[PDB]
């Protein structure tokens, strides 16, 4: 489990994919994940939510025609998801949020 801001940041830029401890929300649902119950570690031990498309509707991350933004959960181990997220574009710009996507700062 590569679930740290630096670990995942460095894995992405090198491997151009998330480490394997990540699964998308639809994949997690398909295994019995119920957001309201905080049970992800029960149905998907060692996994974290990551890989879905992040809309960027509010223009907070730098836009470009042909740049797609995705997200991944950081620092998660069990229970309810936290407020930590890595944001990564198709051309590997790496941003982080610690507050539920309200604010972003560059990490890579």
């Amino acid at each position: 489990v590569i679930n740290t801001f630096d670990g995942v940041a460095d894995y992405l830029q090198t491997y151009h994919k998330l480490p394997d401890n990540y699964i998308t929300k639809s994949e997690a649902q398909a295994l019995g994940w119920v957001a309201s119950k905080g049970n992800l570690a029960d149905v998907a031990p060692g996994k974290s939510i990551g890989g879905d498309i992040f809309s960027n509707r509010e223009g907070k991350l730098p836009g470009k025609s042909g740049r797609t933004w995705r997200e991944a959960d950081i620092n998660y181990t069990s229970g309810f998801r936290n407020s930590d997220r890595i944001l990564y574009s198709s051309d590997w710009l790496i941003y982080k949020t610690t507050d539920h996507y309200q604010t972003f700062t560059k990490i890579r």
